[PDB]
C-alpha cells in the first residue's frame, strides 16, 4: 500500500513541474506583451508595429500568431498573412479587455484565423486619457502545451480541464490511470485545472 | 524512524523546486520585458520618452530597486532613481561584460552605487541595426525582496542562497531548524546561485 504512497508523491512533482513550466509561458508572455504596449509611441506605424511583431515571434514555436487590433477590434498587424479582414470585437476577450481595460488571458477556443485549437494574451493599449486605442493580442496554441507535456512524461495521464468541464487537452494513455485518484491542481492566470494521474504499482 | 525522515528530505526537495522556479521566473520575466523594450523602442532612441517608459514600468513594481538607462560611455541618462549628482556605471562588472558580449548580463549581488541597498542588475545591451551598442538598459532588484519571497512561503524552514565563491547571498529562517541536516540543493539556471533547502527534523 505504499509504492503507492511513493507513486502519489510523483505524480505530485510532476503536477508542479508542468503547471510551473506553463504558468511561466504564460507569465512571460504577458510581460512581453505589457512592455510593447507602454513603448509604443504614439500614433502608432502600422507597419512598424508589424515589424516587431515579427521580431517577437521569430524563434517561439509556442506562438500561433500575434497581433495587433484598432479600437474596433480589426487586425491591422499580424503575424500571420490573412486572406480576409478580421474582427474580434465579438470574442469575450476582446469585450473584457474593452470593459475592463485590463490585460485578459483567454479559455482555449478555435483560431478564426487558423482554426487551430489555441488560447490568447490580450493586452489593451491606454491612451493618457485611458481610453482603450488599440489591442496587443498574442496566440498559443494549445497542442504546443501538450507536447511540452508529453515529452517529459509520456507515460503518465494527464489531463488539463477548464473550470466547466470542456477538455484543453490530454497526454499519455488513459489506461495507465485505471483505479487511480488523480493528483490536481489549477494554474495561475488561467482556470484550467490539470490532473496528473498516478501510474499504478506493479 | 527512517520513513518520515525520507518524506520530510522530500517535502524540502518541494521547496527547493518551487523556490527555485519563483527566481528563475522573477528573473527570466524581467528579461524579457527589458528585450521587448530595446526591439519596440523607435531609434535613435528619444531619453525623454525613455524616461517614460521606465517610470511607468517601475510602477507597481517592488521588485526593483530601479530602472536606468545608460548610454554607450555608461552615463545614466535615464533614471527612476532621483539622481544628485551624474553617475557612471563603465566600471561595472555586468557592464564591462554587457558591452563585450552584445548580451545580456546578470550580475552577482553587490551594494548599490545608487541607492546603497544589496541588489544585482540584468543588464540588456541595446544594438542599432549594425548590430553595435549603442545603449544599455539596467534593472536593479532587492535582494531584499528575494528573500521576504522565501520567507513568505517556508518561514519555518532553513534556506541558504549562496554564490559559486562561497558568499552568502541570503538566509530565510531559523538555522536552529537545519541542525543535524543535509541540505537539498540546486543551482539557479542564470546566476550563479546555489540553493540550500534544509529538512525539517522529526517529532
Amino acid at each position: 500500500d505504499t509504492i503507492a504512497a511513493e507513486h502519489k508523491q510523483e505524480a505530485s512533482v510532476l503536477l508542479n513541474l508542468h503547471r510551473n513550466k506553463i504558468n511561466y509561458l504564460i507569465g512571460e508572455t504577458m510581460a512581453r506583451m505589457t512592455s510593447l504596449s507602454i513603448a509604443i509611441d504614439r500614433p502608432v506605424d502600422i507597419k512598424k508595429m508589424q515589424s516587431i511583431l515579427e521580431k517577437t515571434f521569430d524563434s517561439e514555436p509556442r506562438f500561433s500568431g500575434l497581433y495587433f487590433l484598432n479600437a474596433k477590434g480589426d487586425v491591422t498587424a499580424s503575424t500571420t498573412e490573412l486572406k480576409t479582414k478580421v474582427n474580434l470585437a465579438d470574442a469575450s476577450f476582446f469585450i473584457k479587455a474593452k470593459e475592463t481595460k485590463k490585460t485578459v488571458i483567454s479559455d482555449s477556443y478555435s483560431s478564426r484565423i487558423t482554426g487551430q485549437p489555441i488560447f490568447t494574451i490580450c493586452v489593451p493599449v491606454l491612451d493618457s486619457k485611458r481610453n482603450v486605442t488599440d489591442y496587443l493580442v498574442a496566440a498559443i496554441q494549445i497542442d504546443y502545451l501538450k507536447n511540452l507535456i508529453n515529452l517529459l512524461s509520456p507515460d503518465v495521464y494527464i489531463e488539463v480541464v477548464n473550470q466547466d468541464g470542456k477538455m484543453i487537452f490530454a497526454s499519455g494513455q488513459a489506461s495507465h490511470a485505471e483505479d487511480q485518484k488523480p493528483v490536481s491542481g489549477y494554474l495561475d492566470d488561467i482556470s484550467w485545472n490539470m490532473k496528473v494521474y498516478p501510474n499504478p504499482v506493479t
